[PDB]
């Protein structure tokens, strides 16, 4: 089973990351959605 | 059919995301190859 | 009116750009939401 | 309570997006500011 320590500030910094990015690219949707459909 | 006009507010926003989204990766790659590699050469 | 001319390149690799994070985004958490939840 | 496990495939696909990520980041905001600057000083 490989598998791989970390601590927890690394695990929180990875799931920040994602969770940042995510809200970054729903923020742009909210922009740029409408003028991708017409 | 070949040349657009983008908003300066949808531009702007754009930028500030690509800008964020580079600061994030540098911090984050950086500190999870410090992290991974935990014996070095000197 | 403050717009911003672009070719058709450069509006298509934008929307590439985003379009290919999401769906990155959405691959790492069909791996995750699991353990971000339990 | 303070340290975790993660699996081998978790990992390996974070970094990879990481990677993709930085890679698209970096070739955008390149173009995006070479095309943008239109004048440039000598
Ligand atoms: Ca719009
Ligand atoms: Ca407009
Ligand atoms: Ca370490
Ligand atoms: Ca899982
Ligand atoms: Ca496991
Ligand atoms: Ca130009």
């Amino acid at each position: 089973e490989e598998k791989y320590y970390m601590d927890a500030d690394l695990l929180r910094e990875i799931k920040q990351h994602l969770k940042q990015q995510q809200e970054g690219l729903s923020h742009l949707m909210s922009i740029i959605k409408d003028d991708l459909e017409d």
